[PDB]
Order: C-alpha cells, then sequence, then structure tokens
C-alpha cells in the first residue's frame, strides 16, 4: 500500500522562515515526508514558487507533486480533490502546513496508529487536550480517547466552557489519516453533492510538467460553482465511522 502525504497549504503566514530558519510549511513538508511515499502539496497558485523554493532543500529522491489552487474552496473540497487524484486503495495522511509540532517521536507513533485505523476501514481524526477553550475549533467527544462520541466544530462559548468541566473533550488537530476509496465513500454518504461538486470539477483538471515539476490545477471557472465547506461540517459532523488518536506532542496553531 502506498501512503500519500496531503500537505494543505492553501504572503500568507506558513512561508515565513522565522523558526529558526526555517518555516511552518517547510517544518511540516519534512516531518511528514520521512512517514510519507509521496506528497501531494495543495497550495494557491499564487504561492507555487514560494512553496517549491522553500523545499528545494528537501527533495532528496522524493516524489512530490502539487494541486495548484485558483480559488480556494475550503478543506473538503481540497481533501475530495486529492482523494481523486489519488488510487483507492492508497492510504492519505492529511496534514495541514501551519502546525509546530515538537515531540517528533510522539508524532511518529501517533501517526503509526492513525495509519493501522484507516487499514481497518476508519476516517481517522487526532485528538489535543484542551487548556483554553476558544470556538475557532472543532471539539472532539471521546471518553476513552478512541471511540468518539461526537464531533462539534466550533460551539458556543457557553458550550467551550460547558465541555471544559465535562471532561473527556479534545480539539480536533484539523489532521486526518484515511484510505482514499473509504474517504470518498463516505463522503458520497453524507455529502453528495459535494463529491458530485469535485467529481466534475476534477473533469477540467489540467497538468503543466514545465517548471519542470508536474502541477495539476483546477481553473477559476470550474471551482466557481463549488460549495465552500470544510471537512469537520461536510463529513465528520455525520460520518459513523470516526476514531480518534491523542496528539501529545507540543501541537501548537
Amino acid at each position: 500500500l502506498k501512503i500519500k502525504n496531503i500537505l494543505l497549504s492553501g504572503y500568507p503566514k506558513q512561508f515565513l522562515k522565522l523558526f529558526d530558519h526555517k518555516s511552518l510549511f517547510e517544518l511540516s513538508f519534512k516531518r511528514n515526508a520521512s512517514l510519507v511515499d509521496e506528497t501531494l502539496i495543495v497550495c494557491n497558485e499564487k504561492h507555487y514558487f514560494l512553496a517549491l523554493e522553500e523545499i528545494k532543500n528537501e527533495i532528496k529522491n522524493k516524489s512530490v507533486g502539487f494541486l495548484l489552487e485558483s480559488l480556494s474552496k475550503n478543506t473538503a473540497n481540497a481533501i475530495a480533490l486529492s482523494a481523486l487524484m489519488s488510487d483507492k486503495e492508497d492510504l492519505l495522511i492529511v496534514t495541514p502546513s501551519d502546525h509546530l509540532i515538537k515531540d517528533l517521536q510522539a508524532y511518529e507513533n501517533a501517526i503509526k496508529k492513525a495509519i493501522d485505523l484507516a487499514q481497518k476501514g476508519f476516517l481517522v481524526t487526532f485528538g489535543v487536550s484542551i487548556d483554553k477553550p476558544n470556538t475557532e475549533f472543532g471539539y472532539i467527544e471521546s471518553p476513552n480517547g478512541l471511540d468518539v462520541k461526537r464531533f462539534i466544530e466550533k460551539p458556543s462559548l457557553d458550550k467551550a466552557i460547558e465541555f471544559q468541566k465535562s471532561g473527556g473533550f479534545y480539539f480536533n488537530s484539523g489532521m486526518f489519516v484515511f484510505q482514499a476509496g473509504v474517504f470518498l465513500d463516505e463522503l458520497k454518504k453524507h455529502a453528495p453533492t459535494i463529491l458530485k461538486g469535485c467529481e466534475r470539477a476534477f473533469e477540467s483538471l489540467e497538468n503543466a510538467y514545465f517548471f519542470e515539476k508536474k502541477i495539476a490545477r483546477l481553473s477559476e471557472k470550474s471551482m466557481q460553482d463549488l460549495e465552500d465547506m470544510s471537512i469537520d461540517i461536510a463529513l465528520m459532523q455525520q460520518s459513523h465511522k470516526i476514531k480518534m488518536v491523542e496528539l501529545n506532542a507540543k501541537w501548537s496553531d
């Protein structure tokens, strides 16, 4: 089984080389590239050459591809597109680029766990233990740290303080692992018209083999009619196939 890193990036903040000569983007790239067979970087077409510049050192025999965006129609669309650019059978490690993770061994452990659950046919999410209850995040209810009772993305500040006292609540990391095929099957079930829109958008995809790297982008036309929606709203609030793995690695956002 092939394993793909889907590096979600789409002068933005994650490109600034502030963290000891290095950027969040190249840190996020480097951390997952070691665990994976191919990377697919999804970013805005404006920043392609910025992105490609920052990982010029890091491509050591690595098979790296890009999906360039004219418009950004949020994570549900970026993920569904990436899955459609994949073999049904291969496994997807979906990782936002604006992440700081310092304990790399605790990261690597959680990944190998998530992979195992993904082969069982699950959509794997990652929990981070709440300290400061802010309402911009997704909330995973998990009493036992593995089964999720429900997903509530962006609750009211009443609910965020109520689930503070309750215990067994984690911040959704925004990272994800799943097989491409089961992801697309779950999307068919729960957001059928979002899968539909991505399926026809994918039809008008074209490649740019110049720039040396093989690139793919979609026309502004194709992406226009797409509903702007999050994976958390589209799928994670409705999927019956969700497990969690704890991230104890000094995760920052």
